[PDB]
């Protein structure tokens, strides 16, 4: 069991390099129009107005594509291009859900560089590895051919996680687009995939939390908002149901495990290679790969 | 610090499924040539596709535990390329791949006993694994099996397995393994980077004192090799690798004591020197 990231090639060819002024950054291509962070003009407004097309240099590769529109939609600016891009794979633009997961193509210059999964933490931030150069950077999911863009990348605050906008350039969290220091809300623990990497633990041969034990869904839940867990509701009861099913130990079994773990520690011991409680995993995430 | 895999599109640009009778595995079209482990198995016995598009086999021979079948269609999308045989320690990315169609990427590193950590099903065998250097694909990793610890087995792309494993259907065991020392120290290294430097001592050791003393701890000893790709880190920090060796060794031998390095207690070992500048830089 690893964590994995959606193979990127869909996406690598709509990787362009964006430049203005002495401000570059990554953009990205689909059909006639690229997508990148309004940051690079850098009232927002007015800093547009006073651009002219000829004033964007897009590269894609080594040839530079020529800009004949712009406009700015919330915190990202959309060139419009003379020249579609062919390698354009069927996608959508989606908001994702705070505890969902997705790829992220870290991008240096237009270029490629790195992929990795990430998660949508409860307080809107995402632990990523991204340095100077990276603004422009995407993060999607694939569902069977389909590339979900759902990530755009903007800053990285002084704790070291990330901050970004969906493709529609809303930020994920109380953040904004300006280079000033900012703090995010508490972080919380995404229980329902803490369990459900429980069961991918299962799945692999790690039993030693297991026990005999059953909890209420209730008593559960006053525990884990103890220890700074999120609830889990019913829904997330019923999307545990297949690999509850797959185990055969119902998703209060699990739960119950869970508390122990919670309240007696780990004792030195690991699951699936980890000393801490792996909440960057969702059930599907675990159902995919098993 | 993140398991960081490369962008694999110039490796799936290169997947294709082959089939010899009810047996399908993956394959790696190159040029006018297609690599595949030899256990899928004249010319015309063999289904090779692209897709649903098939590929005509006009050519076929095995180079130890791969089959290598010609094709009369030169891949449009082969990358500058190269077959390369890694080393105990050195990290690639595992593109995995069911009936010719990528599945996943993750990051892995070659375990002392050699294997790796992968994360395979039925139906995987072929997947490969790569490096990529300014546009240049080095593969490294052909996947042939999963142990019954788990772990996971293979040939380099001239079909040599890593190890000392055959592909048959029957149970191997690899050796016991060891903690990969020349990352640990890239990984201390990468903490000097980061600010976090209390482990840092004034004593040094010689490159042979230090090995036995690490061989005691399960660690395996450093070659000369070790030492020249630390070299980087060193100059960066300015601290002598066999200084950092004298460190690490206080570690072993009086435990971290409730502290932590890089926010964890535990030592990590899969981050390669290369893998530490990649993503300080
Ligand atoms: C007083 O100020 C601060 C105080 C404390 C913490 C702070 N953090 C930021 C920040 O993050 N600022 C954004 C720009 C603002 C306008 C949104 C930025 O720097 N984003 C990077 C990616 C970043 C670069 C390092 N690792 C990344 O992820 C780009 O890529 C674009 O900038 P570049 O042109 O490439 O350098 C400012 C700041
Ligand atoms: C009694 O024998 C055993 C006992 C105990 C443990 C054992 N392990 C293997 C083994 O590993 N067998 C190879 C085939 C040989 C010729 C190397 C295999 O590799 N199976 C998969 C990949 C594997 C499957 C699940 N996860 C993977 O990584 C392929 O992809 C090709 O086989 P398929 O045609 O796709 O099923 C045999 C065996």
């Amino acid at each position: 069991f690893r964590k994995m990231a959606f193979p990127s090639g869909k996406v690598e060819g709509c990787m362009v390099q964006v430049t203005c002024g002495t401000t570059t950054l990554n953009g990205l291509w689909l059909d006639d129009v690229v997508y990148c962070p309004r940051h690079v003009i850098c009232n927002c407004e007015d800093l547009l107005i006073r651009k002219s097309n000829h004033n964007f240099l897009v590269q894609a590769g080594n040839v530079q594509l020529r800009v004949i529109g712009h406009s700015m939609q919330n915190c990202v600016l959309k060139l419009k291009v003379d020249t579609a891009n062919p390698k354009t794979p069927k996608y959508k633009f989606v908001r994702i859900q705070p505890g969902q997961t997705f790829s992220v193509l870290a991008c240096y210059n237009g270029s490629p560089s790195g992929v990795y999964q990430c998660a949508m933490r409860p307080n809107f931030t995402i632990k990523g590895s991204f340095l100077n150069g990276s603004c422009g950077s995407v993060g999607f999911n694939i569902d069977y051919d389909c590339v979900s863009f759902c990530y755009m990348h903007h800053m990285e605050l002084p704790t070291g996680v990330h901050a970004g906008t969906d493709l529609e350039g809303n930020f994920y969290g109380p953040f904004v687009d300006r280079q000033t220091a900012q703090a995010a809300g508490t972080d919380t623990t995404i229980t329902v995939n803490v369990l459900a990497w429980l069961y991918a633990a299962v799945i692999n041969g790690d039993r030693w939390f297991l026990n005999r034990f059953t909890t209420t869904l209730n008593d559960f839940n006053l525990v884990a908002m103890k220890y700074n867990y999120e609830p889990l509701t019913q829904d997330h009861v019923d999307i545990l149901g297949p690999l509850s099913a797959q185990t055969g130990i119902a998703v209060l079994d699990m739960c119950a495990s869970l508390k122990e773990l919670l309240q007696n520690g780990m004792n030195g011991r690991t699951i699936l290679g980890s000393a801490l409680l792996e909440d960057e995993f969702t059930p599907f995430d675990v159902v995919r790969q098993c």
